[PDB]
This record gives structure tokens, sequence and C-alpha cells, in this order.
């Protein structure tokens, strides 16, 4: 009946290990956060480390009091299958977790679509992406459904480009419409006019004539440059004589 | 025909154990507890620790009757993975369920869409939320359900922001609903003025003109502003003369 | 050739197991339903129980006949496997047929919208829930498509609330619309008037200008408040003057 | 050079085994069947029962040849999942086929909705339903589908609701069409009169005022109840004065 | 150095195995095609027999070359999976391939919508059917996309039943209407009059009131039935005087 | 210390094996390919049995080093799955990538929509199929999401059919209106006139009464056909004086 | 108690082995480099076989200390399922970034629609590729999405083809509409007159009679021809006479 020696061989190895455990990953991510190869991939390494020690702790330990060893890694598994299962979303959700922070497609701050949601971003933590619309609410994303999505970057060219479709009469001058157009960006400063520069006669419409006009213009500038443009087009096509014409259509008259 | 002294050999493994199993648990929560990881992360973790220690309690007590012990691995892992299997779906929906207590990304009465249905939150319990829509509906949606969507959150950003869009006559002043606009929101006390505030001309729409406003408010006022600031722009547009024009369609005639 | 005692070895220990199994079955849901956990844990949890026996059984009633007992791991498990996946299904449309009974978001007679389809809810059996449409059918959805979605309830919350959208001519009093409807819902006794009571001018709509009302109502008398209340803004409208415009359009007219 | 006893130990065992197989299997659903279980639940677990003892027979068979006895169970257990996988589809659909013939949410000659298509119920065979749209067709759908889906039922419910949504003019009678109709529906007498019974002012429409009338009937008798109601309300509408008003619309009229 | 007896041990084994496996499964498949049970579930189960017979060979074969037998089931059993998973897919077009064959919902010939897609059939090959739209396109379809969803079939039930719905105007004859109708399909010779012939005022129109007439005809003849009836019911609708009124519209006008 | 003959030991048996490996492929398919079964389900199940040579020898070669045998069939094997899983998405690929240039349900130059997008068919390689819109764009789809999908063929059947669908006034001659299409379907060349031509009355529409024409030609001809006889159509209609009426409508009037 | 050699047994080995390891991976990807067959599959393949030397190492390391061997083989293995399952997603973007390089469907630069966004083409890094729509965004989709998807691909087709939908009036010349639309593409220098040239009359549509007009051009040229097509067909069919007529519709007219 000293075969209870077993008893404390166990609480021996138990925390001969899980001391022998915490101090090799505390070791192990000494290394990887000094070869600096991430702060959460060191976190999901060495922890793992860590724990396949205590793993093999549990099996000795439980070994010299007389646990079949076979069943240790049974037991241990599957239990280990559980714990995987339960959080095996969220484990997919720190991938792109890391994922989203190197690489960074999308940067703190930057307006983008992802996912068919589109807002400025606040932060990217370890499982999900905030975000707000320019509206006021905040959305926020889980990391993996991201990662999966095309992912729509406003900011990060700098150089955006508008396009104005503008309609006229039938009757109108098919080249002073041109001119008026092509002379209103000539005159707008936040237009680059190196870049692309085109007015052209794009859809005979239903009731209307419509001209398209593409602009490039800087990325800070050009929700403005639209409103400024569109203000004035409005105008010298009213003072030109120009049409903006209301649904057109001919009837054929009967008495019955 | 005292080999039946492994029949009580079973019983004695069997109830030796399962009160030496049932204490570590309530002793390995008792340290998870304590070091506050959490209340149902405890009760999953240390109800497994629990519960792999019936599991090699089972395998003793039965080889000491005579059962293969490499069956007892087989019966019970394969009879758990019918446990699993069935309440799988659910433990899903626990993941989500202590993962929206830390995070929440909604708190309790915020009003959020998310999943599509939209709504104010009683409670995230251990499965499901529970939701009122504004108009008197309980919406329970599973937890799981819940963390793979998108979380649109209204309340948790203090500062939201109207958008009206308004629609005048072809023949209008560009610079009076410009003006009369400008005047409107200048004379509301409850939209910040440091912020965001836009008046321009957005839209040569169909058959009316379309000048888009844009405003923050506080979070609880934006309700109540946008309803009284077109209570105004009705009245103010109407008595300056400004005509919100009907649909409007050209018609040329004929006598066939 | 009493090597023959083998296949009474097999007779015996079978049907010595095959009631020593159905017995501590009975007496595991013996201990599970007096612990009251539930009905059908008991009948899943214990037939498990009662089954493992049965399996147990089957493996020294072979090899003592002399069979591998390795390959009775193999066929059983494996043809095991057989009637789990067959009735896997099934099994997860009891997952949420006992998940239904407890937690009940919606419990028998209320009226629900869950996966689309709503109707009053007749009973939750062990796989399928019943319901009827208030049209007069029988609607049978699975527990699991049920779990799995969102289940909207209509009953639970006993306050329920209307929203009326009503339209005026543009050239209609936009106080007056205010004062006849106020009056209108301050007139009605089975609206709760301590609840949200709002009237405003939401919409300055195509061819009408838009008030909407919203006016909570008890659970039960919501449906005939509406009724009720509409009866009369049609007549209080037309008496009082207001016209509900039918769709107006401008014509310009062209003599060609 | 007897060593090719074996080959015939092997022709001994393979049918002194095929032979206690096949027969442990009538024996097995021998009591499956008089236990009333089911058909073809007697038949899935018996040839299942019988299956595994040819499987256990092959391996002392080959055993006694000379096949290693643990690549029996490889080769066997592993060209038992490719029969698996290719005839996983069908007992699925098995499953739903044994699954609609208890409970039969809809039992032969209902005329029921699942998925989507829609028609007279005649039979459920072991894999398909097969079922006639009251069009002249057969749509065959698997069971399987059938049983993931929302069983839609029109005929168990013996009593069935109508619902007439009419207009009038805007200027027709308020009260007298509440009263044509209330009369028109206590004058036919296929309708019950105890049950739900609402003639009331529903919607405030376009070009039209809507009123909406819910009569309950007998579930063979709901078919001809509408098309005889309608019958009346379109002459007892028009000799009452009533119009059913065509589209209307307002022209404010401009010579340009 | 004769331990290369094994290298030809193994070349003996090898085609020693060879030979018994090919001649196995020619006298598997010689009592199951004489069974007749079928011509390729013939081919899979007992190339399927030959195989596994190839499979044990080849680990005695290794064996006697001094190959670790576990590791013959490593390999085999792995790659075999690899052979698996390519052909997993079409390997459930197979499935499909042998089921369409029997009970053939559809057969060679007849119109059927399966999938969306539909067409008049003329083969199911073993992986695919082919069909062709009337069209004139080849369409195949893959047999597993098949056997997922509805099989919707014309032709298998002899008699279908034909719907037109006409319009009148307004105020034209109730009776005359139901009159000429029920004389015109009195008086067609391929339409079955002792089963279903409903002529009824079935909707209150927007422009017009519609009368529905369903009459059930032969299968063949169906598609010229309703050709040959329309080109009545527009000249016996005309001459008769009935109007088939042009979309109505009431215009409330106003100078403005 | 000439335990390290093992070192030599091991490359001797790695490349003893590598090059018996290397051979027996060589030689498998030097089988295979005259056999002619395939040219890539040769270099799939040759570089197979290849590949199973290098893995037995690794095992051998390791072995006698002094590495467990067990644990390389683990390492292996699991990285084995390794190279699996990456790589089998486009495993799926190259199944399609045979199975497509076998069977060719479409053969390269003709036309073909599949999974939604429809061109002329340049090449099945090996993972994907190219194809040219008559556009001008290059669609490359993947041969894996092409075999899952309905393959739509054009070009396989010779003889395809046109329909045109065309409007007369509702007072037309309706005799006419089928002699004038039938003349001038009579009198085309490159209509196939042994097979279908129906002319008939198909539609009693909103503004026009609708006759319908159906005539198979040649598949190159039926492009040209249909642009042929519209052509004449038109004229065909409008010196016969028949009207295709422009969209009509009543007007009720009433000055307000 | 020098049983602590064990401990340095393993530090012997340990890094005894991670050396060997480390330098027979450079000697791999050495010979793979330079047998070419890729960048990347050199460092997925060979940075396995550099790993599973250290797996192995581990398993002599801890087996000379004393671990049971075939738990580190469990331990490792499952733990390895961890890293994969995590890595398990990205892993799949690597294959599809590798398999991007080489065929490049599109190549930097091109513009091309895949899974429906749609842009010019940056670069293809390992995990995802980046685009810029013409617009000024960069839109970044993940590897396999793209592989799994149809490539849209514009550019690689040297030769595009521009596509005219025109309308007349319904009483226009047939011929003179074709004759100045072939001759304003026969006086168009971009405009390929050895290929495709169609003009003819498409359909007889609602208010407008619609000519086609196919013309194929140079890649670059395309976007311009059509522009500059467009210019000209509006004058030169105004100058002819030609009216593109606004919507018709014929008003039968009664005063009630």
């Amino acid at each position: 009946l000293s075969y209870a020696v077993n008893i404390v061989a166990a609480l021996a190895i138990i925390i001969v290990g899980l001391i022998i455990a915490r101090m090799i990953s505390n070791a192990v991510n000494r290394l990887m956060i000094s070869r600096k190869i991430d702060a959460t991939v060191a976190d999901f390494l060495s922890a793992l480390v860590r724990y396949g020690i205590i793993a093999f702790t549990l099996i000795a330990a439980l070994g010299r009091v007389g646990v079949q060893t076979a069943s240790v890694i049974a037991v241990l598994g599957a239990a280990g299958l559980a714990v995987g299962l339960a959080l095996q979303g969220s484990l997919s959700n720190l991938a792109a977790g890391v994922l989203l922070v190197m690489f960074r497609p999308f940067r703190a701050g930057e307006y983008v679509d992802l996912g068919g949601v589109a807002g400025t971003v606040l932060s990217v933590q370890i499982f999900s992406t905030t975000m707000r619309t320019a509206d006021g609410k905040i959305i926020v994303i889980p990391n993996g459904k991201i990662i999966a999505g095309n992912i729509i970057n406003f900011s990060r060219e700098p150089v955006r480009r508008n396009e104005f479709i503008i309609g006229v009469a039938y009757d109108s001058d098919i080249d002073q419409v041109k001119q008026i157009l092509t002379n209103i960006i000539q005159s707008e400063d936040r237009i680059l006019k190196d870049r692309e520069m085109t007015v052209r006669l794009n859809e005979l419409g239903a009731s209307s004539i419509n001209f398209v006009v593409r602009v490039w213009s800087n990325s800070g500038d050009l929700q403005n440059v639209y409103w400024d443009v569109l203000e004035r087009i409005k105008r010298e096509f009213d003072a030109a004589g120009i049409s903006f014409p209301y649904p057109q259509m001919d009837v054929n008259f009967k008495r019955v």
C-alpha cells in the first residue's frame, strides 16, 4: 500500500511537467518574437508547443498511476476535438485576423466596400473588423467573411474618376453640347487634364440624347468636383438654351 | 467463483472514480472561476475534465470485469460521437453565445440589424439572442447565425446623420433652393454645425431637380430632426414659391 | 467436438448480456427521469447506455466462438456508421425537437413567421412542428430548419404597434391633416395613449404628400384597431375636404 | 502440399458462413416484422445483421488460407465505403422514404405544395414521391428534398378560408359597400357563418378603395364559393350603381 | 543471395493472384448477370470483388519481398483515396445513371422539365442525360443534378389540361360571355367532355373582366386545341359584339 | 561506429528504390498507353504507381537508419494529405479535364451556353476550357464548374428552329395575317418545309394581337433566315394594310 | 542518475536533427529550383521535406528521454491538424496563387471580369489578385475565389466587336436606313471590313423599329469606334429626315 506512491508520482510528474511546459513556450516564442515572425503567430504556435508538452506530461503522470496510455491519447485527442469543434469557427476568424493586419488590402481609415456593406474602417481586431458607414452606424464584420470576399478599396488609389451622364433634347446641337461641356471641364482646377478627359455622344435614349463625361480628379477632391460641375452644367445648359427634356411621348389621337 | 469479485471491483472502481471525477472538475473550475477566465468557458472546459475522468474510470472498472479495453475506447468514443453529432449544432450556438457576451458588438438595448432582421436587443442567452422590432414582435436569432454575419449597430455611435433628397421644378432658382435649405439647417438647434453640413445640386432627375441635404445630429435626436426639418421644407418651399413638381411629361400631339 | 460448447457460450453470453443490458438503461434513465433532466434526453442517453452494453456483449459472445474481437469493433462500428448516416438527418431534427420544447421561443397557439412561412402553431412533435396559416392550411416544418432560422414571434409581446401611411394632395393643410389624425387617435379607446403616438409629415411623395401614424395597441386589439381607424380617416378626410389625390401628372402639350 | 486443405477450409467456412448468415437475418427480421417495427426498418436493419455475418465469415475463411485479417478489415471496410459513398445519396432518400409513410404530413390524394411544386399526391414509393399538378403533369420529387423542406398541406384541414379584395371608386358609399357584401355572404349557404366573417375597409388605394372579405367554407366547397360569390359582387355592385373604377389619373394641362 | 527468390516469389504471387483475381469477378458477375440484378451494378460490384483480390495479392507478394504489410494497407488505401476523390464526382453521376434507367420517371422521348431546362429526352447514358429543346438545341445534364431535383414529366400523363384566361370590357354580358364560351368548348371534338369543364368569372381586373376556361384534352391534342379554340373566341366575341378592352384609364382634367 | 553503415544503407535503399520506382511507372503506363486507356489516366494512375514505390522505399531506407516505420506512415501520409488538400481543387478540375475530352458534349468550335456564359469553344486544356463570346472576349471556365452544370449545345444539332411572334391591331384580318405569313414562309428556300411549320393566333395581347411563326432551318442558315423573313413581314404587312399597333389605350375623359 | 544522459540525448538529437533537416530542404529545392519546376512549388514541397525530418527528429529525441513514440505521432499529427485547419483557407489561395501565374488566363494589365467585379489587373501576389476598376478603385480578390469562377478576358483577343441597336419610326425607309448605315461603316477607317459586317432589320419594337449593326474593330480602337459612329448616325439620320421616335401611343378618346 505504498502503491499510492504512484498517486504522488502523478502530482510529481503533472507539476514537474506543467512547469517545464509553460517555460518552453515562453522560450519558443522568445525565439519567434525576436525572429519577429508575428505577434499572434507566436501566441498560436508557441501556446501549441507549450500545450503538447502538458499533453505528454498527462500521459506519463497517468501511466504512473496506471492509465492505459492508449486511452489517454483517446480521451485527450477526442476531448481535444471537442474544444476544436467549438472554437473552430473563431479560429478561422483569427486566420484572417492576422491575414488582415499583414497585406492590409485596406488600412485603418480607408473607405471600403467588402461583403456588400461599405464604410470607413476603424480597427481590425483579432476576430472582427469594425467600420463606420458615412451614415453614422457601426458595422462589425467577421474577419473570415471578409477575406473570403472581394475587398473593394476606394482610398488606396489616389486618383479617382467621375462619370456624368447628361441628357439633352433630340434637336439640340450635337457639337455645342460637346463644346459647352469641354469648356466646363477645362475651367475646373481640380480636374487632372493630363489624364483621361472624354466627352462624347453615348446613347440615343428614350426621350433624350445622352452625353457622357469622364474626368479624373484627386481622391479627396472627387466628391466635390461632381457637385460643382453639375451645379454648372445645369445653368450653362439653361443659359445656352439647351433643354433637359421631360419624358417625351407622341400621342396618335382618335375620336371613337 | 469469487471471480465475481470483479463484479464488485467494477462497482468499486466505477464509484471510486465517479467521485474522484466530480471533484476534480469542481476543483478545475475552482481555479478557472477564480482566474475569472469566464463563466461558461469554465463549465465547458471543466465538465470536460470531469468527464474524461469518468471516461478513464469506466475503462479500468470494465477491464477488471474483463472488457477488452480497446473496445471501451471504441464504444465510448463512437457513442460519444453520437452525442457530439446530435448536440454539435447547439455547441456552435454556444460558441457565439460566449462570443457575444465578450466583445459585445451590440449590447442589450441597442438597435441592430443583424442577419437582415432588425430590432432592439433584450438578452443574449446561451444559444440565442432575443430582440424586439420597434413594431412589437419578438425575434429570436440563433447565436451562430449572428456571429457568422454582419452585425450592424445603430446605437454605439453617438452621432448619426440624416440625408434629405428633395426635388424642385427645373425652372426653380438653383441658388434660392440652396439658401432656403442652408438657412433651414442653420436654424435647427439639434443639428451639430461643426460636423458635415452639405447642401448641393445632386441629380438632374426625370421630372425634377434633386437637392441633397446631409446634417449630422445626436443619436437620440436624429429621428425627430428629420421629421421637424421636413415639416418646414414643405412650407418654406411653398411660401417661397418653389414647386415640388408632379411627374412631368411632354406630349407631342397628332390628329390621325 | 465439445468445442461447440463455444456455440452455447455465445448464446449464454448474448442472452446473459442482452438482459443485463436492457436493465441498466431502465436503471440509467430511472435516475435521469427522477433527476428530471428531460423526457427524450433520457431516452437518447439511456438507450445509448443500454446499447453500448449489447455492444460489449456481442464481442465476448463472439470471442468465445472465435471471432477476432478487432473485427467485431470493425463490423459493428462500421455498420453502426450505416445506421448513423441514414438516420443522421432525423437525429438533427430531434435536437431541435427537444430544443424547441425547452426555451420555446414560440409556444403552442402563437402566430409565428419562421423560415418564411407563417402561421399559428399547433404542436411541436419530435421531428417536426405543425402549424396553420390563418388561411386554413397545414404547414409542417422540420425542427432542424426551424432552429437554424430566425424565429419571428408575434404573440409573446403583448403590446403590438400599427403604422398608417396616408396620402393627401400637395395643397392640403399641413396642420389640419395633423390635427384631424391626432384627434382620430385621441378618440380611440383601444389605443394605449401612454406609449408612442406619433403623427408627422413623412414623405414628399410622387403625386401625394404622405403622413405616417404610429399607435401602439393591445396584441389582440391591433388587427381591429387599424380597420376601425382607417374606416374613419377615409370619411373624416372626405368630410373635412381633404383629397386623397389620384396619381397626378403634368402634361406639356404640343400640336406637331 | 495438403496445405491446400486451407483452400477447402475457405470454401468450407465461406459457405458454412454464408448459410448461417442468410438465416440469422431471416430470423432477425422474423422478430422485427412480428414486433411490427416497420417493413423497411426490418429490411435495412436485418440485411445489415445478415451482412456483418458474411463479413465475419470472409475474415476467418481468408485467415485459414492465410490472409492477414487486418487487411481484410482494410479492403472490406474501405471497399465498403465505396458502395456506401455511391449509394449514400439514395440511402438518405430512403430515410424520408420511411419517414414519409409514418407521420404522413400529407397522405395519398391530398393537394400539397412542397419544395415549391404543388399537386395531388398518389404514391410515396421508397425513394421518391409522385404527384399530379391539377394541370395534368407528373412531378416526381426525391423523398430527401421533401423532408428537408416545408410541407404545405391544403387538404388535412377540413375548413379553408377565402379572401376577396374588391375595389370601388373613392366617392362610393362606405357603408353600402359594406352592407351589400355583408348581405352577399349572408345569402350563401356554403359559408360557415359561425366562423370568421369580416368585411371592412382595408386599403385607401391608388385609383380605388379596397374592401376585404374573409369567409370560411368547407374544404371541398371553397373553390366554388369564390367563383359564385364573385359572379354576384360584379352584378350586385353594378345594379347598385357602384363603379369598379378604371385606373384613375389627374392631368394638369398646359399649352406650351 | 538466393534471398532474391523473394523477388520471384513476388512475380509468382503477383501473377498467381492477378489471374485468380480477374476470374473471380467474371464468376461473381457471372452469378449477378444471371440473377439479372443489373448491367452496371454487376460491373461496379464485381470489378470491386476482382479488385480487393488484386489488393490482397499485392500484400502477400510484397510481404514475400519484405514490405511491412501495414504500410501496404497504408499506401494502397491512401492512394486508393486519391483515385476515389478524383472520380468521386462521376461515381455519383453513375448512381443516378443506373437510378434513371430503373424507375425511369421520364423515359426516352418524353418532354420533361428537370433542373429548369426542358426538352425531349433521347438518351440516359452512364453519367449524363441528353435532351433536345423543341428549339433544336442539345442540352446535356449530369445524372446527379437530375436525381437531386424535381423531375417534371409532361408526357406520362395521357390527359393534359388547357387554361384560357380571357378579358372582356366591364359592361359586357356576364352570362353571354359564359354561354358563347360554353358553346365554343361544346363544339370542339378533341375536348373530353366527361372531365373537368369550367367556365366562370375569375377576376375583376384592372381594365378588364377576366373569364377562365379549363378543358382537359388528349396529350397529343392539347397543343392544337388551344390554338383552335383561341382562333374562335377572337371571332365569336367580335361577331357577338364583345370588346377585348384596350387598357382603360379615367382622366380627371384640369386647366391650370 | 560502423553503425553509420546504416547511413549508407539509407542512400543505398533510397537510390536503389528511386530507380526501381521511376521504371515501374514507365512500365506501368507502357502497358496503359498501349492498352490506349487514355493519355492522362495513364499519367495519373502510373505516376501514382511510381509514387507508392518511392513511398515504400523511404520506409525501409529510414528503417535501416532507425526510423520507427509507424511514424513514416504518419509523417508521409499526413504530409501527403497536405499536398492533397492544396491541389485537391485542381485535381477535380482534371477529372472533368479528361471527362470533357471523352464524351465531348461540346467539341472545339461549337457555340455553347454552359454555366450561363456562352461562346465558341477554343480548347479544353487540362484544368480549364477557353471560349470566345461572339463579342470578342476570352472566357475561361474551370472544367469542374462545367461538368457540374448544364451543357447547352447549339451546334451538334444540325437543324435549328426560329420563332417569330408578331403583333397586329385587333381589327386586322385573322385569316389574311395567317395567309400572308404562310406565303412568306412558303417562298423562303432556306426553310425546311417537311419539318414543323406552324402559323397561328397565339395571344390576345394588351394592345395587340400576336401571331406566332415556327419554322425549322439549317443550323448555319438559321441566323440569316430570321433577319430575311422579318425584313419581309414588315413590308408585306405594310403593303397589305396591316398595322403594327402602337401601344393602345382608351381614355375616359372628364372636365372636373 | 545519469539517466539524465537522456536529457542531453534529446538536445543532441533535436539539434543533430534540426540541422540535418534544414539542409536537406536547401538541397531538395536546390534540385527543384534547378529543375526549374517552380518558385513556390519548391518552397511548398521542400519546406515539407525539411519538415517531416524535424518531425522524425522529435520522435527519436523524445523516445530517448522516454516518450511513448505512438503519442508523438498523436500530439504532432493532431496539433499538426490544428495548424492545417487554421491555414487551410489560405493554402487554397496559394494553389490558385501559383495556378494564376502559370496559364495566366489574364496577365498583368489586361481588363477582366472575374467573379463579377471587373478591372485592370495590377499584380497576382501569393494569396490575392489586385485590380483597378477603370473608376479608380482598388479591388482585391482572393486567388481561390478567382480560379473557381469564370475568368472573362477582354484584352487577350486583339479583335473585339461593337453592336449598335438603333430605332427609327415605323414609316421610315426600310432600305435607306440600311444604306445610310452601310455607308457609315464603309467610311470608317478603324473598322475591319474583311470581318463580320452586318446591318439588318432586327426587331419590330414597341414604339420603334430597331436596326442592329455589328462591326469588328481593333481591341484598342473599339471604345472610340462606337462613340464616333454614334456621333454620326445621330446627324446623318437627322439630316436624312429619319426620326428617332419618342415613345409612341395611340389614344382612343371618349367624353363620358
